């Protein structure tokens, strides 16, 4: 009973955090088997960062010019090489609390726990999604790049998040662990405006599912609609239009709480049209979009 | 920049998590050194749970009807004793990642991380407050009990809370880690009410330094107020009293925002009075108090 944002426990990546450190810029780097993940700006010198070019700039670098520092312990690296905008170091040592790990692209919508970091080492973990617009909207100062963002499943995590850069609007930026961005954002320092942060509408339907397994019903109502009838109102609300790839992942939830999918559709639209006359569900005076399906049925169902 | 509900990383705590199987029921332990810490109600029977006599279950219980397993390898039992609400098992095995640690009893409106456990693994880690009728609001189900809450202090493990019970309201209740309940709970399946759930306001307040800190000013008005007149209205808005102690505490944060504590106090006087009018304050369309003066210093200052 009770529904919390909840991250991922943090001791496997935490394993996995060390401070890299190029000139004068030290950030977070990722050391997975024999490599460090970093951000590839830390070659940058912030005057570089109003139009690097990173190939250019790593022509002046070599394998002693990256320091890397796991506890208080330096790493020797033997090799560099830049993939889109992440820098793999190969180190001599495999990290030995090297998790067992996949790379993943997420979507927008998907949840993701970030452990922030500060020299290589853990500030504290929280639960992020990647907004519509591919920024996430984090809680992260100057030294914080290269925190990753990460899934589990049993014993394998999945990283799908390295942060890279603050957008001018305070909203945040970065890579999946093969460097390319999510969105359109390059890693340079100019003015990048984000586009319209949506509603992730299948969340926000999974935490009224939530709500409804916790005991917090007074907002279903006596109404059905259709997915088109629907998606008008998400359209007019700013909320991702409803697909039938969100109606089936809703399933399980739909099953236990006897509640049809457009049914809980249709107390969305009537809290859209209505608002919530300044009553709570699970605690939020507005409408959670930061726990997906998967996410509900994990924290109801006590996934391990 | 960002403000986000931010837990301390669970790795420290991730090592101390073991299973505790006496008879029919299974929870979690705490292994530090040569101790596995649970709650006693792991002896129960929950046909003994309705009226039990700790004392008296205990004498029909030995060393080896207690199943201590760590990781999927088992620890030898050489002693068992009783601590108020917890049992303390001695092992013969100290816990090779046992941190540096201290058991502290805390007040309400403190915060602290809970790391979720089922079976002595981790699920999920969430922020809590001590709510001030002593009770948490979280997340837990059946084989959560054991599930600690605590701060971290550099490499520190400040151990406050063990989860034990949930209320028929389904808010939850625990003790500290010598065994004593927050509040008059007894681990006993009987109907106890709790108090009344007061807003912590020294929280508040803090929370909105953050927002001034992060950006979010349209709720700084014209007024200061007295602590009295604050407080009048505090008590009409079931918000604990603010005291000498919280404005103390609240320095640095006025400091940084130049904007004295009782100026704060008269923007959070009119926001209770006026509501928020459908506007947003670091996301929530309500008054956050699970942050306490130091979290905001913390998240604020980047602190690991
Ligand atoms: O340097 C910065 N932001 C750029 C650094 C950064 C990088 C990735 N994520 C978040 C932040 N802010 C300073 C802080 C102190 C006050 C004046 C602005
Ligand atoms: O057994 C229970 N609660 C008691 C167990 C418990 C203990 C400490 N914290 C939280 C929960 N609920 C069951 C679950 C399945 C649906 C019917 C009620």
């Amino acid at each position: 009973s009770g529904f919390r944002k909840m991250a991922f426990p943090s001791g496997k990546v935490e394993g996995c955090m060390v401070q890299v450190t190029c000139g004068t810029t030290t950030l977070n780097g990722l050391w997975l088997d024999d490599v460090v993940y970093c951000p590839r700006h830390v070659i940058c010198t912030s005057e570089d960062m109003l139009n690097p070019n990173y190939e250019d700039l790593l022509i002046r670098k070599s394998n002693h010019n990256f320091l890397v520092q796991a506890g208080n312990v330096q790493l020797r690296v033997i090799g560099h090489s830049m993939q889109n905008c992440v820098l793999k170091l190969k180190v001599d040592t495999a990290n030995p609390k090297t998790p067992k790990y996949k790379f993943v692209r997420i979507q927008p919508g998907q949840t993701f726990s970030v452990l922030a970091c500060y020299n290589g080492s853990p500030s504290g973990v929280y639960q992020c999604a990647m907004r519509p617009n591919f920024t996430i909207k984090g809680s992260f100062l100057n030294g914080s790049c290269g925190s990753v963002g990460f899934n589990i499943d049993y014993d394998c995590v999945s990283f799908c998040y390295m942060h890279h850069m603050e957008l001018p609007t305070g909203v945040h930026a970065g890579t999946d662990l093969e460097g390319n961005f999510y969105g359109p954002f390059v890693d340079r320092q100019t003015a990048q405006a984000a586009g319209t942060d949506t509603t992730i509408t299948v969340n926000v339907l999974a935490w009224l599912y939530a709500a409804v397994i916790n005991g917090d019903r007074w907002f279903l109502n006596r109404f059905t609609t259709t997915l088109n009838d629907f998606n008008l109102v998400a359209m007019k609300y700013n909320y991702e239009p409803l697909t039938q790839d969100h109606v089936d992942i809703l399933g399980p939830l739909s099953a236990q709480t006897g509640i049809a999918v457009l049914d809980m559709c249709a107390s969305l639209k009537e809290l859209l049209q209505n608002g919530m006359n300044g009553r709570t569900i699970l605690g939020s005076a507005l409408l959670e979009d930061e726990f997906t399906p998967f996410d509900v049925v994990r924290q109801c169902s006590g996934v391990t």
